[PDB]
């Protein structure tokens, strides 16, 4: 498996900020083909982002429409974000799912979407703290990857993502040892819908809290491809994070 | 009062086509500091459209975060917005209240966080088939303005728009005497609301349905001081539509 490692910068950035972020991060003297590196900036910074990353660094959006081409104020359609070769989409975000109403259908759609129109999609899932304390984390892991995990049509070009949103906001801490056991179990689901190639195939990304402290007892697990980062990669010290996948 | 001709693209465009669109578009020599004329191009398509368009172009997005900067994947906050110096921002658009839920709580919050951030704002609401069959337009309309107007401290920023959606993809028609009537109450709403220098000073558009062939009767209405245009906005021939306001 190719190790995987994403910059989710959520709602943040400015022109000045993002010029002296990525010439840091351009620094950082890494082989594309050893590792795959996403940087996902809010949408009308995309331009700006990608012309200032070298071309090593994959680019994405944080989320793509449902819909195609038409009458859906506000929204990018997969096929615009083909148009525009923006390679990878994140889709299910906890954020979404969250403020937004996103349901497991939507997700089912925007993976569809982004399929046809060739898109590589990152795809986010997690239970809640209610829902741990309730020993329904499988029950409800597999009811979110069995959502849209049948329409993965190659296995290098879906990435999956376990938000451990029971840690996340909540006081509680996940542990490397925790978060592969899932991983594990992900891959599984993956198995026994999809086959046995295809689960040892597909990248697994953590997506709760990552930092330059924990990046390595995290990635270090068999079945933890990488992450999805948050906070931690707005920061120039992102590129620590990058080297403990290389 | 300024006229204000406003284009809302909604999600349609490519690299190519934006290119040949905005081309005709600067062909048109019209007086900004007479005419507001906005470009509202999807969010990836801002850039490339505000670097071909000339400046007397003023140029928007068509959705804005009721959330500052920080933990939401997905959206662009005003700050951002702000960052980038786009000008406008449409807000409660009928298309984002039909299939993502926007309610007039969160087109309040929206507007609030827009004029914070210094962006001028194109707010939309009205009322539907089912809604005006039973007599209640004024009930609808006063009860969604009534959820942000209070907002409003400089009535040359916020432009309201009239979205008649008993007349959009129903099979009915306003006429331009119609429209009028609705922005006529409208006005008295802002005037009872905010004050008389106030609504005499605010800019109230036509959303409905806009083309080459009513934008004239439209415009000629004393209470209808623009439209905001969507499908008609996407051809050559817009040019005429904004000749019409000159």
């Amino acid at each position: 498996r190719k190790y995987f490692v994403a910059a989710n910068w959520k709602c943040n950035g400015t022109l000045e900020s993002i010029k002296s972020l990525t010439n840091s991060f351009n620094n950082l003297d890494f082989d594309p083909s050893k590792l795959d590196v996403v940087v996902f900036p809010v949408s009308v910074h995309y331009d700006h982002t990608r012309k200032l990353l070298q071309s090593k660094f994959s680019t994405g959006i944080q989320n793509v429409s449902k819909f195609g081409n038409g009458s859906y104020t506000g929204e990018v359609s997969a096929e615009i974000a083909k148009d525009l070769n923006i390679e990878y989409v994140i889709i299910g975000h906890f954020q979404r799912r969250k403020y937004f109403h996103e349901t497991d259908e939507d997700v089912r759609e925007k993976l569809q979407a982004s399929l046809k129109n060739n898109l590589k999609a990152v795809v986010c899932f997690g239970e809640s703290l209610e829902q741990r304390e309730q020993n329904k984390t499988i029950e409800v892991i597999t009811k979110q990857v069995k959502a849209f995990v049948d329409l993965i049509d190659n296995f290098d070009n879906v990435i999956l993502v376990y938000e451990p949103l029971w840690a996340i906001g909540t006081g509680k801490t996940a542990t490397p040892e925790q978060a592969q056991l899932v991983h594990k179990e992900i891959r599984k689901i993956v198995k026994d819908t999809c086959g046995e190639k295809q689960a040892n195939q597909i990248r697994i990304l953590y997506g709760g809290s990552v930092n330059t402290e924990n990046c390595s007892s995290l990635i270090q697990q068999e079945d933890i491809d990488g992450f999805l980062v948050g906070n931690a990669s707005l920061k120039e010290s992102f590129v620590d994070i990058i080297k403990s996948a290389m």
